[PDB]
Parts: structure tokens; sequence; C-alpha cells
């Protein structure tokens, strides 16, 4: 199927597929059992902050989760991105919910590539109607407030369970390139995950897939919107 | 059909349609026949440079055509693009060859855009074989030397007459959007003009057109790949 | 003395230097009597952005001041910055305060200069106690909530008549140099001018002058704190 | 004395204060004597690139040598600079030569760095004759072809022993402070390093000092500039 490298915020422990007993931030490396993970203290109703940071030189994946005032959680995975992804990719945001729920609003999204002595660079400080240089897919929507919508969220603002909703840039990203002496990119989003309920699920994630990636059914809850199975 | 804003390096003049009686630069809105000219000493072989720039507090756009150690041509022109472009468009590079030919080749390609934020950039200081965020149109083709060729080329690295070709960057650009107090972008390209032949022709070009540009049937020559008459 | 080239937001009318019957913003070419002004509906309380833009193409220098949700001021005026300052210059922030007076405090400040291809660059979203990569002069201070007041602020937040104070960036910035096609520099500050009085006074400028210039004696008030005098 | 954090590139092997027995990178914290190095095939007479990377995330100073169709060295070491350098620094490039010598040309050198959010970069693709952004100390001079030549060079274009040249950035740089969640730098210069001789030395470094950096007395030779002694 799809070849995915994901940074996980994963608001709500699936003990059952290998998750730990808590809230916690992810590297995956095709598969959503997270090689590498760490506790993160989530704060409903909060806008975080997540930076995502890889380049060849250490071939380390790293990520910082933070709330004003508050500590971070912070995840790095050793792994070289050249024999995990295909050469060119595709970057985006994807968020999912189950039989719990949150909103996964995205406020604001940047990423940046560099091959070296090529380069992509975006922002969105904010988030049109018609966003027409993002691939939304799932229940994903724009325009809803000048934010990014990930999964269903009803008028009166609730989120809604069993949704799954992504957002990718609009043009294919080169990845890497034997040819290059450093190949590195970085990312950035503000988020508010916000659950009426005790237990919100199911989290966000920035992700780098195989440039025609789609949502894989039924990988709503657990699954991120990711993978198709738990394997 | 297509809305276009361009900057061309006519190389050769077409005093039948307009063109002064000299290689020149000029700005084309939505017609091959420039608003504004400027003449321009081409250097046949060598390696030039163009820096295209607009800003919305001037509304002004301007180009600047340049050889090492040789002056620098210089074009401007009055224009409110929110007024002849869609908020939404395309930018790329477009080229053609009549009777007479030259190579169009490009050495390098960047281009950046704000909408304040919200911002758009990327570089190509050098083109692979299969340039995914590219859309290459008629002959253009990459990889030709790690150069993008706009026109036809044959394996003795001559330029074929009657060719046509265009490069778009694959994601669409926000150019305008009302509530911003200030948008703008800028693009550079070094390309390499050299013709065997005592009259080189056509020219090259930087356009931005409605997202679903294409090249219009019959415009080799003096339509640049921008327009279907000379109107 | 020094040589002068500033954007003003001039609070204050003072007809008899020449000055128009209202809040204005101008363009200062070594003289505190604006080559060019424009109306500006100042918003006493409202944090106010301010873009400033200059390149070697159009030899135009443009100002656009404006407060959300409100039409904003611009003011343009053609002008070779090659034949005023001198190669290398310092760039800032100045403030006054006369008979009548406001806050000047500066919430952010952003400079980008190129020479080409050589840049400068410098962001603060936040200004620290002891901000050492900015020369303070005069009633300027930082740390001061984050922020850089240029004028007297006493305890209770109430400004200090009779004040001036400037804010440089350290390093030197090399504004021109023939050899080069395409030189341009941009600037960004956003500031809350609030006066408790009817009619609040001075303003606020953003300046490039020559590397070793000081606030000139006595140019409280209406000198902006940028001329020795009102020619 | 001076706080020394610097990525050396020594072209002569000193085993008698610690050095492996060939040219090599290395990371010095504090120290001539690296904490971490790697073997460097320097080539003599040609342009080499250096990418040096910290990011607060990872805490690890990398850096990268390579010359075109060549293997590239790569030395990595973790480090976190808050306890090391004290917040504001001044970074530059340095070089020496000894009883043996070389040319010591850096052809171009960039710095970013950012602290969130709050920015510097700067880009040098050429010197001028006087760069009055750059601190110049030693032997060092601008403007030399466009190039700084960090150590002497005679007319003839050869490298004289016993020099030693350093070059500073003008302003401060706010390497870190506490309330940041992610601080980062990155540098990037081209050199020539060419010696008539057999045995060249002595090399280049680029570092991170306190403001008040000075070259240290006699620290010509094996100290490169940085050091005062060999502990
Ligand atoms: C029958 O229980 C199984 O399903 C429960 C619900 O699963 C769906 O909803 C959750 C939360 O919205 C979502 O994460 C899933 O992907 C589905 O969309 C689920 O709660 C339950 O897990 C609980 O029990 C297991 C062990 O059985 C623990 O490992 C979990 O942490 C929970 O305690 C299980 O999947
Ligand atoms: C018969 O001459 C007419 O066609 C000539 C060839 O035109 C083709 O090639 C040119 C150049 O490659 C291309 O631009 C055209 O679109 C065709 O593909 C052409 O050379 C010629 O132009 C010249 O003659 C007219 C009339 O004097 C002048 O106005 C021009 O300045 C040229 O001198 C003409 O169109
Ligand atoms: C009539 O008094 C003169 O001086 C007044 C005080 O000037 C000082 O304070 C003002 C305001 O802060 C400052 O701009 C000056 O530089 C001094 O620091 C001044 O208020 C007054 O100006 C007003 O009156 C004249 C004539 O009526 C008008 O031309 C102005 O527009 C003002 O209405 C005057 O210069
Ligand atoms: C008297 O020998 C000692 O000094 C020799 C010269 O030292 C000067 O020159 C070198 C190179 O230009 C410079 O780095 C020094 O700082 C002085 O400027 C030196 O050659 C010699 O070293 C010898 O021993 C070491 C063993 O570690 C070898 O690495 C050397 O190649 C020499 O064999 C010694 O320090
Ligand atoms: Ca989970
Ligand atoms: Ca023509
Ligand atoms: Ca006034
Ligand atoms: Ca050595
Ligand atoms: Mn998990
Ligand atoms: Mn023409
Ligand atoms: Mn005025
Ligand atoms: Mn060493």
């Amino acid at each position: 199927a799809d070849t995915i490298v994901a940074v996980e915020l994963d608001t709500y422990p699936n003990t059952d597929i290998g998750d730990p007993s808590y809230p916690h931030i992810g590297i995956d490396i095709k598969s959503v059992r997270s090689k590498k993970t760490a506790k993160w203290n989530m704060q409903n109703g909060k806008v975080g902050t997540a930076h995502i940071i890889y380049n060849s030189v250490d071939k380390r994946l790293s990520a910082v989760v933070s709330y004003p005032n508050a500590d971070s959680a912070t995840v790095s995975y050793d792994v070289d991105l050249d024999n995990v992804l295909p050469e060119w990719v595709r970057v985006g945001l994807s968020a999912s919910t189950g039989l719990y729920k949150e909103t996964n609003t995205i406020l604001s999204w940047s990423f940046t590539s560099k091959l070296k002595t090529n380069a992509l660079h975006f922002m969105f400080n904010q988030f049109s109607k018609d966003q027409k240089d993002l691939i939304l897919q799932g229940d994903a929507t724009t325009g809803t407030d000048g934010n990014l919508e990930l999964t269903r969220v009803s008028s009166n603002g609730s989120p809604q369970g069993s949704s799954v909703g992504r957002a990718l840039f609009y043009a294919p990203v080169h990845i890497w390139e034997s040819s290059a002496v450093v190949a590195s990119f970085e990312a950035t989003f503000t988020f508010l995950i916000k659950s009426p309920d005790s237990h919100p699920a199911d989290g966000i994630a920035f992700f780098i897939s195989n440039i025609d990636s789609s949502i894989p059914s039924g990988s709503t809850g657990r699954l991120l919107g990711l993978f198709p199975d738990a394997n």
C-alpha cells in the first residue's frame, strides 16, 4: 500500500495495539506501532505547537510538542529516509476519531525542504475556503474559521466520532536524491485538540508518503488515517 | 482562453505584430503585443539572468535582464494584477522557435510569493530527469544535462525550429486575495540562448496564468507559447 | 550632520513646519518636511502595522500603514538611494513626544536587505531586557513587557512628554554598491500608539542613516529624533 | 579567556597535542583537542564546502565537509550549548599557518539562527574591500579578489607561514535563551586551501565565541587562532 513516515500525537492509548498507557507522541516508520514514543501531557482545549525536523547528516527524525508555560515532550528516532521513502513524496497532516472524539483543528502549518541547492517552502498562517494548494481527503475542511479541521466538527463546534481527514500539500517534494550532500526538511503546525468527553481520541499526525497516498479504508480511530491495519 | 501575464525576452523582432526593430524585453498583459518594452542586447551563447518582481504596494511589475560584465535591460509596467489575473494561478517558463531557432535552456529558476501571512517558495538550482513538481508541456524536457530545455534540442546540441515548450510549477499559487495588505512575488531564472544562425528566435518568457493553462495550438514562433493569436 | 531617509508616522500635524492638517505618513529625504505624505487615520490604543519597501529596479520607496479591519494609508516616493545615502548605513526605529504624548511601543520589527548575492535579515518578534544586537539611544528601553519602548513610559504605563528614543540594528547594512543589478530592502514593525490626552504626539519612524548616526540634540517633538531642525 | 565552540578543518596533524595521524575535521568544545574527529581527505587546490548545523531538539552539533565528485567527511558531537556558551555570542571563521603553510581563502559564507520567534540570517556570496559588517582580526583581509583571505597571501598568490586571521559577523547573535522551545543555527562556507609545499598547515574553522573574543596571542599554527594553549 502506501509508504508512511509520520510523527503522531496520539491522544488515546490503545494498549492492545502496542500503545503505552498514556497520551504520547511517537515516530512511526511504516507502522502505527511507534518505533519510539514519549509521554505527552495533552492539554484539552489549549493550542499546542509541534516542530519536526530531519537532516541527512544525522539521519535522525525529531519532534517536539509543546504548550505555552508547560514542559515539552520530545521524541527522536534514528532513520535513514532514503531506505524508507521514495525520492518524491507528498507531505501532510492527518487525524481521526473513533468511539471517543476531539477536535483536530490545525491553526497553521509550514514546511521547508532542501536538497543540496533546491528548495521548497510553504506557510499557512491561515486557511481559506478553497485552499487550492491543499489536497483535502476524508472529512478535512478549510475555511472553517480560517482554520483547517481534519475531522468532522458540527455547527455547534462539537467533534464527531468515527471521523478521518487529511490534508496534503499539492506539490510533490523531492525528499532525497543520492547526488545530494545534505537533504533536510522541517515542519511546524499549531493545533487545537478539544474534547467534551473524559477521554479524547484519537490524534493528529504529520506524515510523509508516496505521492499518490490516500486514506486507507477504515483507518478511523487508532489508525490515525495513516495505516490499513495495526501491524 | 487563458489569462496571461508574462515578461518576455523576445530575441526576434516581429515588426509586423508590433515589435520594436531589435531584441527586447517586454511586459505582456493578456496580449503578445507588449504593454511596455525595452531594448535588449541579447548575447548569443552566454548565460543570462532575469529578475522579475511585483508588489501590491506599488502595483508595478518590473523585470531586469543581465549578462555578466554587461549593462542590463529593465522594463516596468504599472498594473493591478487583481483586475487582470484570478486569485489562484500557476507560474512557469515558456519558449518557442520558428523559422529561426536558438536553444532556450533554463539552468535554474526560483520563485517566492507572499500574501500578507502565507508564503510559497521554490528553487531549482538544477533539474532532474523526472522533476515531479514541474508540469512540462510541449517540447520541454528535464534532465537534459541537469538543465530544463524549453524547446527541442537534438543530440548534437542543436536547436530545432518550430518548437514550443513550457514548464509550470506543480502547485497553484494564491496570487491575490482582497483581505491582504501586501501581496507580492518575484522570480529568477538563468538561461542560455544560443543559436547557430545569424538571427535567433524566438524567445523565453516567465508567465502567470489561470491554473489550467496549456500551450495554445500553433503558438510556436512569435506567440512564445503564450497566446493563440497576435492580438 | 547625519544623512537621513525615513518613513514617518506623524501623529501630530505641525502645520507651521509644513505638515498637513491631519495625522499622516510621509517619506522624508534628508528633511523632516516630507517629500510626499498621505493622510493617516491613526487609531489610539490599537496595534498597527507598517510595511516599507524599496528596490533598485523601480527606485521607489513605499510604505503602507494599517490596522486590522480598517483601510490602510500608503505613500510612495521616487528616489534613487545611491545618490542620497552612503553605501553602508544602519537601520532603525525612532520616536518622540513634545507637549503632547503617546506611547511609542514597538511590539516587533523585521528587516531584509539584498545586494545582488549578499543578504541580511533579522526579526524581533519580541525584545529582551538586554537586546545586545540593538543599539538603543535616548529614552528607548527593551524588556519593557518583551516590547521596545522608544520613548519614556512611567510605571503606571503612561507616556511622558518631551521624550526621544531610537533603536538601531547593531550591524551596518550594505545598502548599495554599483556592481549590483538589484539592491533592495523591506522592513516591518507593529506598534502601539496610545495617548491619554486628546491630541497624541509626535510619531514613529523607520529610518536609514549613516552608520554613526545619533539623536540630534533637542530633536524631541516634531523632529521625531531624526533631524536637527525643521528645514 | 574566551569560550570557544568551533568546527575545525585541520589540514596538519599534531599528534603531540592529541591529533590523529591525518588531516581531519573535528568538533572543539573549549579545547583545541577535538571532542570528536573524522578523517578528512583534503584536496589541495580545490574549492571545498562545509555545512555546520545544531538544533536544540537533538542538541547535536554536526558538520559535513565535501569537495565535488568526492566523498564527504562528517563529524557529530552531542553537546548542549546552553551549558557551554553564553546567551549572546559572535560567530566567525578563523585560520592559521605555522612552519608549514597553505592559502585559507573563503569564497563565501552564510549563517542563520533562530530562537523560537526571532531570527538572524546573513549571506556573503562575495566580499568587498571594506566589508563593514565583518570584524576582521589578525591577517584577515577582504576585497582580495572579492574573497576573504584569513591568513597572509603575497601578491604572487603565495601563502605566508606563521599567519593568523579571523573574521566575525558584526552583530551579536542570541544563541540561546531558556524561554525558547527550539534554538538552532547553521552555517556554510566554501573555501580554497592551496599549498605549494608537501605538508600544508594549519587549517580553517567556524567558531562561536563570547561577543568580545579576539585572537589569543601566539595562536598561529596548531592553535588555529582559537585557543591560547593546547589544553
Ligand atoms: C471493544 O473495545 C475495543 O474498542 C474500543 C473502542 O474502539 C474504537 O474507539 C476507540 C476510542 O474512540 C478508538 O481508539 C479505536 O480505534 C476504535 O475506533 C476501545 O476503547 C477498546 O480499547 C480499550 O480497551 C483496550 C483493551 O481491550 C485498551 O488497550 C485500550 O487502551 C482501551 O482501554 C478496544 O479497542
Ligand atoms: C515571410 O516572412 C514572414 O515570416 C518569416 C518567418 O516567420 C516564422 O519564423 C519567425 C522567426 O522564427 C517566427 O517569429 C514567425 O512567427 C514564423 O514562425 C519572418 O521571419 C518574417 O518576419 C520578418 O519580416 C517582417 C516583415 O518585414 C518583419 O515585420 C519582421 O520584423 C521580420 O523582419 C515574416 O513574419
Ligand atoms: C503654539 O505653540 C507652538 O508649540 C506647541 C508645542 O510644541 C511642542 O509640542 C508639540 C506637540 O507635542 C510638538 O510637535 C512640538 O515639536 C513641540 O515639542 C505646539 O503645540 C503648537 O503647534 C500647534 O499650533 C501651531 C500653530 O497654531 C500649528 O501649526 C500646529 O499644527 C499645532 O496646532 C505650536 O507650534
Ligand atoms: C620542533 O617541532 C615541533 O614544532 C614543529 C613545527 O611547529 C610549527 O609548525 C606546525 C605546522 O606548521 C604548527 O602546527 C605548529 O603550531 C608550529 O607552528 C612540528 O613540526 C613538530 O611536530 C612534530 O611532531 C608531531 C607529532 O605529533 C607531528 O605531528 C609533526 O608532523 C612533527 O613530526 C613539533 O610540534
Ligand atoms: Ca492510540
Ligand atoms: Ca518576437
Ligand atoms: Ca508632526
Ligand atoms: Ca593540527
Ligand atoms: Mn500510538
Ligand atoms: Mn515582443
Ligand atoms: Mn509630518
Ligand atoms: Mn585537530
